[PDB]
């Protein structure tokens, strides 16, 4: 069964900015998601959202064949309240179908927030803590 | 002026025909140049026309600008060279804005002046209030 009620991505697409390009890198992160998109005049808020259980799989792929469990998990933490899990990415990282969560994204990060009622289990899941591949939790 | 020099960077999201676009809103009849640098593209744009400053002439005043067009110029300016930075998305709507958190880099804009001086003067006098005191 879930372990999140639902995964709600959001990035803004500056004037300059391709929205398809942008819906993509948001589809390279979280498959699936729907979207809608909001006029702010300045720029464009994109929003994606889905309450589909396997949304987090590409995730759950990206954290580990990249080898960054440890920053992702620290992530996570970091972006831990109440009953949301709030990570920001790199926008043009994640065009090319990468997570990285330097914070210094030409224009605007992704933001990821997951809405879970069990976030030490899908933390924990997620982003396991250990060493050499061993887990040490 | 001897010549007007326009870049921004294009980066994967984007699309150069609209960095193009706002580049050609602030100085029209560039001939330009793309460098793949990888994390992005840098679009060089240039002219010698004659005209290539009216936008940015009828911008400054248009806009009642003239007060903060002077002082960027100033900032920008040495020698042969004045170096300022726009808002690139402002740019690409066909206005001038100074501010420099510009989404996706702003676009610098180098004109290239034997007389500066007469170049700032006549471009953007200084002012009191709006007034040109020169």
């Amino acid at each position: 069964m879930t372990m999140f009620e639902e995964v709600e991505v959001e990035a803004y697409v500056y004037p300059t900015e391709d929205i398809r390009k942008v819906k993509k890198a948001m589809l390279n992160l979280i498959p699936g998601l729907q979207f809608e998109a909001f006029d702010k005049g300045e720029y464009v808020i994109l929003v994606g959202r889905t309450k589909d259980k396997r949304a987090l799989q590409r995730l759950y792929e990206l954290f580990r064949g990249q080898q960054i469990l440890d920053t992702a998990r620290m992530m996570l933490e970091e972006g831990y309240f109440g009953e949301e899990i709030i990570i920001k990415v790199h926008k043009q990282v994640a065009y090319v179908g990468k997570v990285n969560f330097n914070e210094d994204s030409p224009l605007g990060p992704i933001t990821i927030t997951i809405r879970t009622k069990e976030p030490q289990k899908l933390m924990k899941w997620l982003a396991p803590r250990t060493k050499d591949g061993v887990p040490i939790e």
